[PDB]
């Protein structure tokens, strides 16, 4: 009965940024205008979210053995990890910008940057799972 509250919330933070990516990749494919704007909205929620507020004393896979899937791996100290955070935000706010600006190519390329950004993170914590 771990009941990881801090982690669980982080799970939500993953669904948030992960939502921007999803709505971003679909909008990226079958774009138009309405989808992009909506993705942007989800984006902003992620952008101004507060990444540094759910990534801390969690499970820590790399630390010691345990269930989980990924926790301590990440590969990048609190600083580097913090970086990817902001980086994701770079795509976050910039993608929403394209949404408003109506730059479908700007929102597609920007959101893809966030795509490889978040993805890159997971690619970092190449945990066992």
């Amino acid at each position: 009965a771990d009941t990881k509250e801090v982690l669980e919330a982080r799970e939500a933070y993953f669904k948030s940024l992960g939502g921007s990516m999803k709505a971003m990749t679909g909008v990226a494919k079958a774009f138009d205008a309405e989808a992009a704007k909506v993705e942007a909205a989800k984006l902003e929620k992620i952008l101004a979210t507060d990444v540094a507020p759910l990534f801390p004393a969690g499970t820590s896979s790399t630390d010691l053995p345990g269930q989980t899937e990924a926790k301590a791996a990440i590969w990048a100290n609190m600083d580097d990890f913090g970086a990817k955070g902001k980086a994701m935000h770079e795509a976050g706010g910039a993608v929403i910008a394209a949404a408003n600006a109506g730059d479908g190519a700007a929102f597609g390329a920007a959101l893809q940057k966030l795509g490889g950004t978040c993805k890159a993170c997971h690619d970092d914590y190449r945990e066992e799972d």
